[PDB]
């Protein structure tokens, strides 16, 4: 499904939104 | 990493937060 | 100041972001 | 009636979640 990354989501990914965990917000990637 | 599900993170996966996208939240499953 | 809402923002306010609490997602609204 | 603060909720308030905006994390307290 999605994956939580930083800085950015990758080739072939979609950002679709944000996660939140350990203190910070990442790329939601779909 | 860190996958996002509902309703819950599975066996083997430890819930670190919540993930953001398509008018909802999921649990963010590390 | 940023106060967390829904639907949306009212007129005077921008839309920041958003909050998370009670199970649902808000307007974050500055 | 909530609003967004870091690095807590103050005296009187109670955290009900956490927003999201300008890159950061925020404490929601109601």
């Amino acid at each position: 499904a999605c994956y939580c990354r930083i800085p950015a989501c990758i080739a072939g990914e979609r950002r679709a939104g944000t996660c939140i965990y350990q203190g910070r917000l990442w790329a939601a990637c779909c």
